[PDB]
């Protein structure tokens, strides 16, 4: 045991572990992305930024969980990071789309983690998924219905005018 | 009963008072550590200085549960404050090895209140212990966790030039 | 074919796919050595952060080739990052040595990339690797070389004290 | 013989001279095509801007190479500098689509005097080639191929709206 290790549970170890996985993944998901919109043939610059800036954030999300698995005194064990499950992402709309699902997956995770921690009466490890994790993940799901909504009404995917205009004038 | 009193049990009143004796007893131990020290025949002046911070901290906890009581319309009770353990630290490591049993000590007393606000439906009682407290404990237990591994792995309490390098690289 | 696509072989696109995947893996074993050093039993600060400035150096070589496939016409399809070989890294004189291990690696990699462009007689890709790898390589694998020298002459990995001072006066 | 001339194949210095010839009608091109885009029945003010920007920039390419000549000790001898194809562009996606074609026979023949330096071990030329030109070549064609995608997804030519908006927020 962990000299530092108090009221942390083997069952909430395994769970940050494989939050970390899931945040590495989605990392990997929005780095896929970001580049198909750098392509030749897609060529939209805003979206490939700002998928890129996605990318990052969920590289800091996995970073922190690694700082608080050694805080609480777990031990950190890495997996393989999934390929994502496209390699051409279609559209615009079809990547917002995407993006939402996965954001709603990843705070699915973090909403069974955070019941996890609250039957072993861990409120450290609750505070720390509430402060950090579950409005984050609000703030992101409420931010892609938004643009889906804007990119649908607009008349995308088949309007390639809807998808350059919203590149500039909202991701821009 | 108090004009301001709501949803606030005589339980969590209770225990808010048996915390407020424990951080300034926490407030006494990092004193006498810090002046231990300052002897001439320890002469670790950036163990001092860490401890009475340490120190200082306390009282200011102290203050914030005090504050805590009066704003839910509790009543203190303050109780004699109980010497430190020890007189004689004995050496850097053995001083900072009490500091992180002393830190678990006072979480554990923090979950056990929590545990409590938590049966009495006292979301606003658990809201503060996590924002203001229990963060607080991992990241004390983490760093004196970390000092201990340092000071072990350098060849103290056995090197007075293992804990003479860690005051002026570490504390310093 | 891509309208940009110039003097570019399939082979040099499925390579550059190739060193994409080899560029994340390299990223993901200094993320894991970084949070290795972050342990409470390790407690290594500069160690952390060395290995984490290394991880993010790796993910904007990643980042370079994925805009180099795009630039010359290629399609980036990416794999699973593979997990790192170990979980533990022993201490701060096996971790450079395996940083050291890997480096030279991902070199080789970029050396057979490079005998690749030459035979394919694309002097575009033989500057991109010249002018954004090859010396980058060659600097981390004498600085990575310089810190194993170092370690093992202080007496690492058998004294402590060596890698807490390692860690202070060169990583610090 | 010139006093500096080392290493300089008289099959060099005449590419050299061709070179020379071949990027001032790029910059000839790109001056017709400028002031096409500033015809009143035209009336695209930032495709006229970004045209004569390239136009100058050839301008640019061409005085590196009559440089270069004179280093190597070579002897320019200039040619009457071509007409353009075309003195009317007919629209900014088909000004586009001729300025990627330019860009790819510029080129092909900057790969083909690449070749050549390094049939005739010509290290000094082949690092010239590539640090001037060759990623200029790359960047200059992936950013037409990008444009080019832009205007035919924007619905160019028959869509009213897309050169126009093009023109406000690409190239504005
Ligand atoms: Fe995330
Ligand atoms: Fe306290
Ligand atoms: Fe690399
Ligand atoms: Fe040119």
């Amino acid at each position: 045991t962990s000299q530092v290790r108090q009221n942390y549970h083997q069952d909430s170890e395994k769970a940050i572990n494989r939050q970390i996985r899931l945040e590495l993944y989605a990392s990997y998901v929005y780095l896929s992305m970001s580049y198909y919109f750098d392509r030749d043939d897609v060529a939209l610059k805003n979206f490939a930024k700002y998928f890129l800036h996605q990318s990052h954030e969920e590289r800091e999300h996995a970073e922190k969980l690694m700082k608080l698995q050694n805080q609480r005194g777990g031990r950190i064990f890495l997996q393989d990071i999934q390929k994502p499950d496209k390699d051409d992402w279609e559209s615009g709309l079809r990547a917002m789309e995407k993006a939402l699902k996965l954001e709603k997956k990843v705070n699915q995770s973090l909403l069974e983690l955070h019941k996890l921690a609250t039957k072993k009466n861990d409120p450290h490890l609750c505070d720390f998924i509430e402060t950090h994790y579950l409005n984050e993940q609000v703030k992101a799901i409420k931010e892609l219905g938004d643009h889906v909504t804007n990119l649908r009404k607009m008349g995308a995917p088949r309007s390639g005018l809807a998808e350059y205009l919203f590149d500039k004038h909202t991701l821009g």
